[PDB]
């Protein structure tokens, strides 16, 4: 029971709290209402993301405190992007779709980016999709208002060496990520623990050093006695992805993360010459 909603269902656990499809008591609409598992600071600054409106943002319908707890309400999408690539296991996404997607994503990254907004934790459960070919983001902004077993897959190798700053090119990384994920089907550095997230990574980019990364040896969990791994080409790690799209994911997933391309030059890349908007097969 809900004083406000009915038809409260289970979606599954998110980063936060359960998540919900529910329905409006007042206007009949199904959202996606997420319980914030338990401070004031948070409740502004989560409050104007309600401003940032984008067509490929999930919208934040509102921001509700009462009997002092928290929900966050969004606009429901039908799957995510996870449960889409599980379906596609035995095809591939269709590379005109993942073309699509990854353009939408860029353009939702452009104007989050734009507007001071980071996300710091973009996964394919936080990617949705729907009928008509959209994928839009959710839970931007929440990882900077807020501070079971936690996905590493994503996470840029600034964090996991122990930087407590934060920038933009951690959601590109991220997303350069699920852009090979889509492509190969398989999770690019599907690590365990921090550190085997960080001896993947290193294993097929190279242990970074000064050159590729000025600073790097003075992060703060950098460690000297890391093995030095040579760095694979890009041509076996995501094949069959053309040139054009293996030089955008290498700028995606540069070690540094000034050298790693904007959300904005990003859709600039010869790689969206063609871009479409194709029709996915959802079954829902
Ligand atoms: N179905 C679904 N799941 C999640 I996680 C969502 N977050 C925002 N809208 C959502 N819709």
């Amino acid at each position: 029971f809900m004083e406000n909603f009915q038809k409260v269902e289970k979606i599954g656990e998110g980063t936060y709290g359960v998540v919900y499809k529910a329905r409006n008591k007042l206007t009949g609409e199904v959202v996606a209402l997420k319980k914030i598992r338990l401070p004031s600071t948070a409740i502004r600054e989560i409050s104007l993301l309600k401003e940032l409106n984008h067509p490929n943002i999930v919208k934040l319908l509102d921001v509700i405190h009462t009997e002092n707890k928290l929900y966050l309400v969004f606009e429901f999408l039908h799957q995510d992007l996870k449960k889409f690539m599980d379906a596609s296991a035995l095809t591939g996404i269709p590379l005109p779709l993942i073309k699509s997607y990854l353009f939408q994503l860029l353009q939702g990254l452009a104007f989050c980016h734009s507007h001071r907004v980071l996300h710091r934790d973009l996964k394919p459960q936080n990617l949705l999709i729907n009928t008509e070919g959209a994928i839009k983001l959710a839970d931007f902004g929440l990882a900077r208002a807020f501070g079971e077993v936690v996905t590493l897959w994503y996470r840029a190798p600034e964090i996991l060496l122990g930087c407590k700053y934060y920038s933009t090119a951690v959601d590109i990384w991220s997303l350069g990520c699920i852009f090979a994920e889509m492509v190969t089907r398989r999770a690019l550095f599907p690590g365990d623990s921090e550190i085997d997230q960080l001896f993947r990574i290193f294993r097929t980019l190279g242990t970074p050093d000064e050159v590729v990364w000025p600073g790097v040896t003075s992060m703060p969990d950098y460690k000297p006695s890391f093995p030095k791994w040579a760095r694979q080409d890009f041509s076996k790690v995501v094949p069959p992805l053309d040139e054009d799209g293996r030089s955008l994911l290498s700028q995606m997933l540069h070690y540094d993360p000034n050298k790693r391309i904007s959300a904005k030059a990003a859709l600039a890349h010869p790689f969206f010459q063609d871009v479409t908007k194709p029709v996915p097969h959802l079954r829902l």
